[PDB]
DNA sequence: ATTACCGGGCTCTGCCATCTTA
DNA sequence: TAAGATGGCAGAGCCCGGTAAT
């Protein structure tokens, strides 16, 4: 009724909040008031609240009581009401898109029992709170694939091998199975790669590569084959360089090309750049603003040794002094 | 004194499709 | 019988510095 009187002067974004959902709006009763106190109770700013209504709408139908338990529940996890506070901010949806606050606590219930800790749980839900609103079974589901994969790898203990996936990948219990057993398969057939070097992989240096999206992988390495044949690179040239620094995949292709080509641009040869792989670490930016401030200074480049382009901004900027 | 090796920090959606639900 | 509740999906890097090595 006076529904739309109070998003307005709340700050929503009704438009766009019908958009979403217009089921919200064909309510006759919806506690939009107490959720603005609720939410400037616990520290939430006046835009935020109003941000988070124009995200997701059926945030207003929630009462105090179960607002109050399963904001309860998440401080069982992270220590302060900012913190919250601020997931929510980013990600209203994880907070709200479920009323189902029994699932919320054995979902905390299991993931412990599992032998993750709280350090632990702090990190998904501050990095992956989508998490902590997935049904049980669906954790579950995940957690046991990875369990079955800790398994059919060399692995002794999954029961291990689960934490450290975790630890090095908060996002991964929020990934389909469809999507990080296709990514697996793909690492493993890309790089023939053996049962335990492919187990190393996963946890470690290439563990992000298991949240692409379909084909992502697939194709951004394609172009990786591609631009490096282009140059001189043989297959072999081009999976050692890959292995040896995963994270190249994850990179969109024209940022691949884009990074590649300025380094060229210099006489920077294909040869330097594959051999230490990690100059690309570098925005493209950074890399271009550390080129001319060393083109000015009579440096080469083609002759350098251009591992300092890559280094953090207290060891490049005093090896730059010296070169002066 | 100076570089290499290598792993850690930080990472936190917003939309649609398909069921349940009451 | 129309909402809620749930699952799934496209999208995609940069910087730091401890410490071994020279």
């Amino acid at each position: 009724e006076d529904l739309l009187k109070n998003l307005l002067t709340m700050g929503v974004d009704i438009d766009m909040a019908r958009k979403r959902q217009p089921g919200v709006f064909h309510r006759m009763i919806t506690n939009e008031q107490d959720l603005k106190m609720f939410l400037l109770s616990k520290g939430a700013s006046k835009e935020v609240i109003a941000s988070i209504i124009s995200r997701y709408p059926r945030a207003i139908t929630r009462t105090p009581e179960n607002l109050s338990k399963r904001w309860d529940l998440w401080r069982k996890i992270v220590t302060s009401d900012l913190e919250i506070v601020n997931i929510l901010e980013a990600s209203p949806e994880s907070f709200f898109r479920s009323n189902n606050n029994l699932n919320l606590e054995n979902n905390i219930k299991f993931l412990y029992s599992v032998g993750l800790t709280r350090k632990c749980l702090c990190r998904l839900l501050t990095n992956a709170p989508r998490t902590f609103s997935n049904s049980l079974d669906l954790n579950k589901q995940m957690v046991e694939f990875l369990q079955a994969a800790g398994l059919s790898l060399g692995h002794n203990d999954p029961a291990d091998f689960v934490r450290k996936i975790i630890f090095k990948n908060p996002a991964i219990l929020i990934q389909s199975t469809k999507r990080v057993k296709a990514n697996i398969e793909f690492l493993r057939s890309t790089f023939n790669l053996n049962s335990e070097e492919l187990l190393v992989l996963i946890c470690g240096p290439g563990a992000e590569i298991l949240d692409l999206s379909n084909d992502a992988a697939r194709r951004s390495y394609a172009n990786i084959k591609e631009k490096l044949f282009s140059l001189g690179c043989t297959e072999e040239e081009v999976q050692k360089f890959v292995l040896s620094y995963p994270d190249v995949i994850f990179l969109a292709e024209k940022k691949f090309n884009d990074k590649i080509d300025c380094l060229m641009e210099e006489n920077i040869s294909i040869s330097q750049i594959i051999e230490n792989p990690r100059v690309l670490d570098s925005s493209i930016s950074t890399l271009k603003s550390r080129i001319k401030e060393l083109v000015n200074a009579g440096c080469n480049l083609s002759t350098l040794n251009i591992t300092l382009l890559s280094w953090s901004k207290k060891r490049y900027e005093a090896k730059l002094k010296k070169l002066s």
